[PDB]
């Protein structure tokens, strides 16, 4: 079979290799029938970053269950499924509560392991999780990253009837501003500095948007007087200057999740914290995308969305490609900026 | 009458003045018993941070009523009362949703106009709160600055069960030690650079204390192993380190609730900034010490918990003095720091 390997540091070859079989009785193999790429990614292929080398990424992707180990029975071949992952211990006291992502114990695909880059792939039954006959297959691939939205959103205890403010107009950006329309947000604003990915983000039921290198803080939360109370503001870009914009424009009680993880210091001014205080605002550090019981409600919610067809996922693709096709399109854009989704289609 | 004037750089004198009449029908007037004096009115003093030159201070204080307007009905001379220091307008939005702390055009006794340093004041009756009768009155000083700790927990939905760490160890963290011990916590730690402070505050009933001079984030951090679940964190000294430990040290998804405002910047590492998402923190902002219905459970608790006598005082109480000891305890906190409460008695 084939599957995308990239070594030490930039080059992405396409292989040639052993289908990989069954070695434990909670294992199944998927055969993969949509793969993306994600931002994580560029990093371990362009920057160093990646655990080891040569690797196989790849952990946003859908399929079909091709076996099943000698202790599964829940599961069966042709059944649908997305990759669920991250795998915790799930028995540490963090586990036992429902603290997945704070195991310490914990394996990855796509990261500290091999991924979906492939086509087909083993892993523990606790790492896919069971779709709708009815959605279809290819979409399968987004529900990981539209799980990180929504956790975000679980975190805060809902989106519903919330003035909810995305900040990042990247792949969770927009999906996360889709989620928020479909879960019936009062309001859904985006903020990010491209006017091209606002206007699409307008397009995904965005009520407004402010261009944040032509609006300053003190002109959005003008705009934003009306739809003050009862903000949800998600901080998806991960850079000083958007969680500093976060602080600034918030109305009275917002919530605050984070989800977009920092590479440069972040310097609050005693004036900025201070509206932290004065504000009352409640910051809600998200990671990864999961809740009890395994995997969480997040990813029904996910597949539901999917399957009812809720969402808009053309618009975010940027390339639909084989294994060479892929490569390539990887390669292109190297240590540049993501144009869209890369999905592998095998 | 007496009272104490505040001019600029640190002056400090006792002045003779005309007792204040009531002026509008919802006034009342207080001749005072006890004040105290807050952290927050040292850069008051001494560091240029008064709205106006000169001014009399003091929000924390209790007295009689002495006097009532024409329009209350639900006073009487003889009634012992606290101030509550915050005047909302309780008719814009904010107020309307019991968002007093975030009302745009407030008053503050001893801030924005002066304060209870002194024999006698003209207060609004939105700015007294009734005594019982059994409480010595001195103790009725103390119920403003206990109502800021148990802001903080009602913020966070409670203390009660929960693994408190009440970082700094002044007059406002050694109060919130008390009230968590009374209100039932599961545990209570304080942690502080002094180590005499510390004594106190396991006197108060921290079962333990973390001297932050001689320990390290990390080694904190593997004490608090066993509590690493369900903490509520008050950050009550208000320096960009201590808002640091306090993420750094945090269990998994504990509540950190900000207290102290900072008058420095606070720079933080992408690593510090990283933890609050890794641990899915999540950070309560807050702000002086109200909620609804006005003044707020924060202050019906506070009455409760002192005429229950489950508060400590006296340890806490560095000087009682009438105005000429008083001007003066304050004039020598210049150079010997304030070391406890420091109470004028007229
Ligand atoms: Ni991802
Ligand atoms: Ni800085
Ligand atoms: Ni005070
Ligand atoms: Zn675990
Ligand atoms: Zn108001």
């Amino acid at each position: 079979m084939k599957s995308v390997v990239n070594d030490t540091d930039g080059i992405v070859r396409v292989a040639e290799s052993v289908i990989p079989e069954i070695k434990h009785q909670d294992e199944v193999r998927v055969k993969i029938a949509s793969s993306g790429l994600c931002g994580s990614d560029l990093p371990r292929i362009f920057k160093n970053g990646a655990h080891y080398y040569p690797i196989t990424l790849g952990h946003e992707f859908s399929g079909y269950i091709d076996a099943v180990g000698s202790g599964v029975d829940d599961l069966h071949p042709g059944d649908a499924v997305a990759c669920v992952p991250l795998l915790p211990c799930f028995t540490c006291p963090e586990c036992l509560k429902g603290f997945y992502s704070q195991c310490a114990k914990y394996d990855f695909i796509g990261s500290r392991r091999d991924g979906g880059f492939a086509e087909y792939i083993v892993v523990k039954r606790k790492n896919v999780f069971a779709l709708p006959t009815d959605m279809p297959i290819e979409d399968g691939a987004f529900i990981e990253p539209i799980t990180v939205g929504l956790h975000a959103f679980h975190l805060a205890q809902g989106c519903e009837n919330k003035n909810v403010i995305i900040i990042g107009a990247g792949t969770i950006g927009l999906l996360a501003i889709q989620c928020a329309v479909a879960l019936g947000a009062k309001s859904v604003t985006a903020i990010d500095i491209s006017s091209e990915k606002l206007a699409l983000a307008k397009s995904f039921g965005a009520m407004q948007t402010f261009n944040s290198s032509e609006m300053s803080a003190p002109q959005m939360q003008s705009v934003l007087r009306e739809l003050r109370f009862n903000q949800l503001i998600l901080e998806t870009a991960g850079v000083p200057q958007t969680v500093e914009l976060a602080v600034e424009i918030a109305g009275p009680h917002a919530q605050l999740a984070l989800v977009g993880t920092l590479h440069q210091d972040l310097h609050l001014t005693s004036a900025t914290f201070g509206k932290i205080l004065r504000k009352e605002l409640t910051v809600i550090g998200s990671w990864m995308n999961y809740s009890s019981p395994w995997p969480g409600q997040e990813w029904e919610t996910a597949s539901r969305l999917l399957t009812e067809r809720k969402l808009s996922l053309e618009p975010l693709i940027a390339h639909r490609g084989s294994f060479e096709s892929f490569a390539q399109a990887v390669r292109d854009i190297a240590r540049n900026a993501m144009p869209g989704k890369v999905l592998l289609i095998p």
